[PDB]
């Protein structure tokens, strides 16, 4: 639901309709780079009204990492 959402961001930012799980690695496995991680941390601030700090943004390397960023506002 939450994570629904937060695979339908990262689908949306990569341009895929590959399936997301909590176990990939963001760069690795999903090819995320410097713009599109950035472009990650923004788009969901904005879509979900929070705010997530840089040191946190840093230590995010998988999908899981993600989910758990945001769902401690929720």
């Amino acid at each position: 639901a939450m994570e629904e959402a937060i695979n339908a961001t990262i689908q949306r930012i990569l341009r895929t309709d590959r399936g997301i799980t909590a176990n990939q690695v963001l760069v690795d496995d999903l090819g995320f780079d410097s713009l599109k991680l950035f472009q990650l941390i923004t788009e969901l601030e904005d879509e979900f009204d929070i705010a997530i700090s840089f040191r946190d943004a840093q230590n995010i390397k998988t999908v899981g990492d993600v989910y758990t960023s945001v769902a401690v506002w929720f």
